[PDB]
């Protein structure tokens, strides 16, 4: 495995050490060389972190001079459909692996059965979720109306009355 | 006088190992305790080493019902950005909160095309996510390398800004209003 | 000036208005985060030995625990330094605390030390810890600190932090 | 053992993969049994990663196991990690680990000796990110730092008293008297 010694010795520098104290590791020009990842996992051991700070920032940023753009119809696309029903359309809008956390899509809603917030771009959806002491608490979203959900808020979206297509942009992050 | 919830207060003491019999000339009752000016709370503050803000930390009430907030279209603040004489943006407020008022949630009249001169914002803090809704969208920021780059957005297309990048949202097509969603978040 | 920061994030200026914490739905809180000003002289804080908050912790009429400050500072209100003797041993009933939300890391740095607490599936564990040694303790973790010997007072150092 | 291929656990990159509405299907060239999903390879890694617009951290991300001990770990003098610092050819400080765990790698707890003095040229550090405090166990404390606008301020703590220090300072704690050894114990966190 390769490591970014840089960003290695500065993982080391917080445990006051340097890449002397790593028990045959061969090096040289910034890349730090493991051989298997028990191998890596037996440095993360001795050094009391986690494995997955030594691969922090070592992925090439995806963005371009800080932005990212997705197109319409451009990255993953999928249809949801359970039992012979037609429930959803799936879109990904732009992601990127600068914030993992951000999941954005954009939702089709055909039939009638992290922080997130959801936009209403079409028609009229129909909103479900458990408030406090278990109740079935429901609402219904027209275009331009907007929710925000708190995490571990069980929830659902569907169409209003049926025929009629609705479509809903929807942001989970951090 | 000032109101500071007694249960965070006494939270704050238990952390210090004290209690409230540790603070002097301090009126209470079941919720809140009381402080005659806010003179008298920054010689408190003084006194537990710690910031003004941690008094009220935690301690406004949430405006969900019940973990969910829900805004209607034209029901939240609305006014128009003028950016050097120019008409540029529409704000209109989606839904906000104060469990999370790092979130911005934003619709945009753009007014704003290639005959009227490039207005950028000076960026901001906040990561920022934009979504096309209507018509076509200029994009303009600034690259790593002090230039400028640019792009176009049609409906259903999105873009990614990274915090502290200035940017700027025209119409494609001079005259024709475009709209879009963007969200700023923390 | 922070106000208009507050404002800038909700895109409105001074002239579009503590209730205004909850038209803007920001939290009370928001509105005071540095106000204070910073008691650090030059990015420091330097406390002495008996210069802070002092007591003594007797708990069911059995002298426990001296606690006694070390540095504190409105620059980080999680941390929680402390010096502890104990004078309590094995003799004198067990009393565990109701544990807190804070990461805590201890030191000994005299004496012999007695730590009591409660792991998994509620179990009661024990250990000694001596001068020189250390322990890691997770949030919310009911212990208790006591002498080894009984007689012999011990310190620790506790710090408490985010 | 291969040490080609990387072990990634199944449950967490399910949970990924249904945070993008995506199941394990989607992902065709992986083997995989109970517990994990196998990748043939950083190479092979680094594909599915770019595809799911995910950084390679975020794949190992909670699963390192615990070092804790019923929510607990104790370390004993002389148990762990001891080194000495020597920065301009002058013997400056003897680092010795305290308790250190996974569960918070920004938790640095050390117990120094200090060997330098007046004697010695003044060799401060660049200061680092960690919030530190410093407590003094044994002897007379000289202790140095930059202030600010780049003016060296200097005070001494003896036995018992203590200093905060904030991220990014530049600092140094020697011997007061000299020849006389003192010993501190510094405590780096988030
Ligand atoms: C200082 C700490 O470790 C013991 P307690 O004061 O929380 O009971
Ligand atoms: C005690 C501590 O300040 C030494 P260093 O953090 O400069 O290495
Ligand atoms: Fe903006
Ligand atoms: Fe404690
Ligand atoms: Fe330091």
């Amino acid at each position: 495995l390769a490591v970014g010694k840089a960003h290695l010795e500065a993982l080391l520098a917080t445990r006051k050490m340097t890449l002397e104290h790593l028990q045959d590791v061969r090096h040289d020009a910034t890349q730090v060389y493991f051989d298997g990842l028990e191998h890596l996992q037996n440095v993360a051991q001795y050094l009391a972190i986690p494995l997955s700070e030594f691969f922090v920032g070592q992925t090439q940023s995806d963005l371009d001079d800080g932005v990212k753009i997705a197109r319409r119809n451009g990255g993953f696309k999928r249809e949801e459909i359970r039992g012979g029903v037609h429930y959803y359309t799936y879109e990904h809008l732009v992601t990127t692996n600068q914030d993992p956390g951000l999941m954005a899509l954009r939702l089709d809603l055909h039939s009638d059965d992290s922080r997130e917030i959801v936009y209403v771009t079409r028609g009229a959806v129909r909103v479900r979720w458990v408030g406090d002491n278990d109740e079935l608490k429901e609402d219904v979203l027209n275009e331009g109306d907007s929710i925000f959900i708190l995490p571990n808020v069980p929830h659902s979206f569907t169409n209003h009355v049926g025929g009629a297509k609705s479509e809903i942009i929807a942001i989970n992050y951090g």
